[PDB]
């Protein structure tokens, strides 16, 4: 029983159940596992610490999130690829090879895209309810951060670090759900939105004077290196409220860079927010 699937970068006609998938989203895979449902392909280069399982050599190897394996991919020929944003230029490719779905999230409206794109996986795979009882868990747990979010004032900043260098995230950005959907006070509403974030330096952290740092080390995930420590706690950062507070969260990257937008990585996200603010 085949079915057509529309999204960002067209329209795929997919065997319902396919017993071969390759896939390039680690919030897909997260989800998939979630979901009980079985793959073939990941690229095993950039797994993150907590889909490890994944190395397995019952699983194909087809790269990594940049660099596809494209050929191997062929030799696998599966039903249904999966690829979302770091592969989007790469859709004809994967395409011409087999089914392609792409499974972005639209930043403006996080939550709408992350519950059609598990949606979607719940068609596909036979898996609606599932996915039902998933989205509805992820609802509760916003509701309760959302209350504890509103409970106190005092505003956010959202940067990320590589290589000693800083950059900022606000709302409608890849981040942004700290403040679109669980209703933390942005310390600047109107950051220009960029997939590797506005970069600034201290003079600017040590200005808007956040009470709540959230941190997301890019080097621990794309280098191997934890850097995010060093790069931030340096005297202009600990003039601030939020170092004077213990208020420097580091989200854990695996989850928020590597593999957002599933079913797991989602909720672990909000409950380090809700951890950060408690
Ligand atoms: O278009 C993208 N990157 C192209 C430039 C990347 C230049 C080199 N990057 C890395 O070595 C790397 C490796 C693994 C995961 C990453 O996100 C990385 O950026 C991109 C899109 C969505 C999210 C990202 O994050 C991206 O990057
Ligand atoms: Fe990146
Ligand atoms: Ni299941
Ligand atoms: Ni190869
Ligand atoms: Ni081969
Ligand atoms: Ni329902």
């Amino acid at each position: 029983e085949e079915i057509t699937i529309k999204h960002e970068l067209g329209e795929t006609k997919v065997k319902k159940k396919p017993e071969k998938v390759v896939v390039f989203d680690f919030g897909v895979l997260d989800s998939l596992d979630k979901l009980g449902v079985e793959v073939t392909g990941v690229p095993k280069a950039n797994l993150p610490s907590y889909l490890e399982k994944y190395k397995d050599s019952k699983y194909e190897n087809v790269g990594g999130l940049m660099e596809p394996d494209f050929e191997k991919i062929n030799e696998i020929a599966p039903d249904l690829i999966i690829i979302s944003g770091r592969q989007a230029n790469s859709y004809e490719k994967f395409a011409e090879i087999a089914p392609t779905v792409y499974m972005g999230i639209d930043t403006k409206n996080y939550i709408d895209s992350f519950a059609n794109n598990m949606k979607t996986l719940g068609k596909i795979f036979g898996k609606e309810k599932e996915v039902e009882k998933e989205l509805e868990s992820i609802n509760k747990q916003i509701e309760a951060v959302k209350a504890k979010a509103e409970k106190t004032s005092g505003k956010a900043l959202i940067v990320l670090t590589t290589g000693g260098k800083v950059s900022a995230y606000g709302p409608g950005s890849r981040f942004g759900i700290i403040h679109d959907v669980l209703g933390i006070k942005p310390v600047d509403a109107n950051i220009e939105v960029s997939t590797h974030g506005q970069s600034i330096s201290f003079e600017y952290i040590a200005e808007k004077n956040p009470d709540y740092l959230f941190v997301v080390d890019r080097d621990a995930v794309v280098a191997g290196k934890p850097s995010a420590k060093q790069t931030i706690e340096n005297e202009l950062v600990k003039k601030t409220n939020a170092y004077k507070n213990n208020r420097i969260i580091y989200l854990n990257p695996n989850y928020w860079y590597l593999a957002g937008g599933g079913l797991i990585s989602v909720a672990e996200m909000i409950n380090e927010v809700e951890k950060g603010i408690e």
